[PDB]
Order: C-alpha cells, then structure tokens, then sequence
C-alpha cells in the first residue's frame, strides 16, 4: 500500500535523525524535554503537547501514524515547540535547525506514488 511504503519511510528517516552522524545536534531531542531537571518551570505552561524522538518511535511502533503526514505533525511539533519556548539564539535552536534540515531534505523524497 502507498501508506505502508510511506511509513517505511518515515521510519528510515526517524532512524537516520537517531544515527550517530546526527548525534552531535539531534541528541537534546530524543527523549522528552526533562522539565524537573533543567529547572524549566514555566515549559508546561508555554507547550501544550510535548514532543519528542522517543515518543515518535513509539507511536510508529504501535501503528498511531495513519500516514507519512501524521508523522511529519508530530516532528514539526517537536521542533515548533523548541522555536516557540527557546529565545532564538539559544544553542539549542541552532541545533533544532540543523535536525529540522536533515529531516525536510529526507521528508522531501517523500514516495508520491
Ligand atoms: C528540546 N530541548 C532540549 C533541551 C536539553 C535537554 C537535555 N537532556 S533531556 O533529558 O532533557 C532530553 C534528551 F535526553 F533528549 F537529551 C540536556 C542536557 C544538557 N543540556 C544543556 C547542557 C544544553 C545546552 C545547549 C545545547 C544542548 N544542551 C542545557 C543545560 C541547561 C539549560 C539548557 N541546556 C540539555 C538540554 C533544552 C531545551 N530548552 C532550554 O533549555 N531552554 C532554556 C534553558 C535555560 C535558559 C533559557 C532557556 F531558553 C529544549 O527545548
């Protein structure tokens, strides 16, 4: 099916953003955002869905994604909540950015088909 071929997809490019290569700006997001030990008190009250890598693997797993479009929601989540709770120039948006390339320039090859 044109959805079972686009999950696969989805899951090769999640594998890719978990890889070694990537680690050095991929790594702050692959598990949920440690409110309690970065001291981050007001993050629940700015983000009203957390998201992050390990969450996408598991709802990837447990077949939640219908499509390759329910998956790119909730990447594009993750780094939109990293955009809205970061000041701009914080290092961790630098590396968001980087991420987010790699994931568009993937999810771009999207199969049409
Ligand atoms: C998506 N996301 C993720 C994180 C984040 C998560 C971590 N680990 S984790 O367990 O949570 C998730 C896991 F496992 F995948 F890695 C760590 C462990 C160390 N750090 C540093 C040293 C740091 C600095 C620069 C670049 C990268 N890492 C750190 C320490 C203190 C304060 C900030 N950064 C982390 C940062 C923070 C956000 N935002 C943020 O830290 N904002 C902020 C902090 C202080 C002042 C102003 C701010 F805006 C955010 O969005």
């Amino acid at each position: 099916s044109k959805v079972s071929e686009q999950l696969k997809c989805c899951s090769g490019i999640l594998k890719e953003m978990f890889a070694k290569k990537h680690a050095a700006y991929a790594w702050p997001f692959y598990k949920p955002v440690d409110v309690e030990a970065l001291g981050l008190h007001d993050y629940c009250d700015i983000i009203k869905h957390p998201m992050d890598m390990s969450t996408i693997k598991s709802k990837l797993e447990a077949r939640e994604y219908r499509d390759a479009q329910e998956f790119g929601a909730d990447v594009r989540l993750m780094f939109s909540n990293c955009y809205k709770y970061n000041p701009p120039d914080h290092e961790v948006v630098a590396m968001a950015r980087k991420l987010q390339d790699v994931f568009e320039m993937r999810f771009a090859k999207m199969p049409d088909e």
